[PDB]
């Protein structure tokens, strides 16, 4: 079994098209996570609307009629519910107002569009967005800034959450399930980047995106019940500290205190080692 | 020996972040190519401007002054000459002017920034590129749209081409070196993508970024003269065709006339390394 042999500061977020800055852990008052974007598997299984290229992240694809946005695939083909949440790569931001940058084929110029995901107009999983003066045509947009949510007003932005895809919130969307700490100390594991906009917003993913790539080429034929990792420094090949990747996909480890992956250089490298129990208990960080 | 076990419709071209729509064969007044992102060679060597992830290709970072740009990497680290023709992942379209999308760290808003690259104000190279109106600030941009060049005037958008990244065009600037077909009858194989702008721009490159990013991670301690490859139908395990993969880093087949070949493959196949051949191995027409 491997992972990429690529230092985590060549990489790429999985919920938006940015290099990866740190590691970073949850804020205390978040536990679960339910990201749609930046989900495989350790055998390979693209999960929510995780795509595998990092060209599909953060993506949105449609027509304008002036009041809606019809979407399709980012390729053009019909999307329809039973898919998914929203199209392949849709932007899986809560917490936030988008602003996405709309081109077209065989258009010039740009225009920005404005998102508030909590209107019951916005409804991706049906297929329907609202336009916000988006003038009729056919476009391709990718997320380019975010700030805080329009309502509720004078809201935070937290990248911890997950828009809402459907009409409301008890609307069924098939989601991809939520991601938990697996409990014995061990914290979920997250890779962040720096996004612009007003503020110091750092997003986070759970697997860079070219660890997705890999994992869905490489369809792992053995995969055990948690790989233990080394973080390991290129040069001098220095174990920098020991973690476990689930096969849902994500990874954790056991901080030594406070002051965690956040400490550790962003230039290192996982490296398989081998599988163990699902309850291995990890030395701390 | 690895290739990524992945249909090329899921990947993304190397010199912006577009999903591959097709393969296709360069006009018959191009051969070779200089392009200097999506450069890398079979034993992992990242060549020109090429960076290993997507989030790093076709972008800028740099700070207005209001006159000048002073570029930096995409991180903020200093560029200097000899690094190369321009920062990691700067972009590499010639034959075009640029649109690019500025954002900010710590600001709102979004700014069009319009890159002529024929001027002798545009020198990457030396770190240094015209605002354009760009006010004062530090910005990351991303390559958005293209359009013609401005300058020489009426000319049209050729994407074969790499822009002009120094002071003038005879002032060294440590390109990577040009690519030519091989031999015989062998044509270089390019990955297509649709680029938004005021007509129906198909952007070539050499290879998807993803398996610029396998061949980095693999690093194969073995590579041959050539490679051969099948590029496979997965659902049905048929040979579409053979391909080789020269060790600098680009896909060749021999295309049957005029009704066999690259751009009338199916897009949602899968290149598998079959084994290694001499350069001279003769592939069996597509
Ligand atoms: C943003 C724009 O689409 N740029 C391309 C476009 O520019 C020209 C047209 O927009 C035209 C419409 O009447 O007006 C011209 O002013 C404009 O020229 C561009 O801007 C001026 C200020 C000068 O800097 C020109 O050198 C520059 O081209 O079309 C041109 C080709 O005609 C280019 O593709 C521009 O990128
Ligand atoms: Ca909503
Ligand atoms: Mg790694
Ligand atoms: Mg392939």
């Amino acid at each position: 079994f491997t992972l990429p042999n690529l230092p985590l500061s060549s990489l790429s977020n999985s919920r938006a098209p940015l290099p990866i800055s740190s590691m970073g852990i949850s804020p205390d008052n978040v536990q679960s996570v339910q990201f749609q974007n930046g989900r495989c598997t350790l055998d390979g299984r693209l999960v929510g609307t995780t795509p595998v290229s990092l060209s599909h992240v953060a993506k949105i694809r449609g027509t304008s009629n002036g009041t809606v946005i019809n979407l399709t695939e980012l390729d053009g083909t019909p999307f329809h519910p039973f898919e998914g949440p929203a199209p392949i790569g849709f932007p899986d931001l809560g917490g936030c107002d988008w602003h996405i940058n709309m081109t077209q084929f065989g258009h010039s110029s740009q225009t920005q569009y404005d998102v508030d995901t909590t209107p019951d107009t916005f409804v991706p999983h049906l297929g329907s967005i609202q336009a916000n003066g988006i003038g009729s045509g056919n476009y391709v947009g990718v997320l380019s800034w975010i700030s805080p949510p329009s309502h509720p007003s004078g809201s935070q932005v937290d990248l911890w959450k997950i828009p809402n895809y459907g009409s409301s919130i008890t609307e069924a969307t098939h989601l991809a399930p939520s991601v938990y700490p697996p409990g014995f100390g061990e914290v979920l594991v997250f890779f962040m980047s720096k996004m612009p906009g007003p503020g110091a917003y750092n997003l986070p993913c759970l697997l860079p995106q070219e660890y997705i790539s890999h994992l869905a080429s490489e369809q792992a034929p053995t995969v055990g019940e948690a790989a233990l990792l080394h973080y390991v420094d290129p040069d001098t090949g220095r174990n920098l500290g020991e973690f476990k990747a689930y096969p849902d996909g994500f990874l954790t480890c056991v901080p030594n205190g406070a002051s965690g992956p956040q400490q550790l250089p962003i230039n290192g490298v996982f490296v398989f080692v081998s599988w163990v129990s699902r309850f291995y208990q990890l030395k701390p960080v």
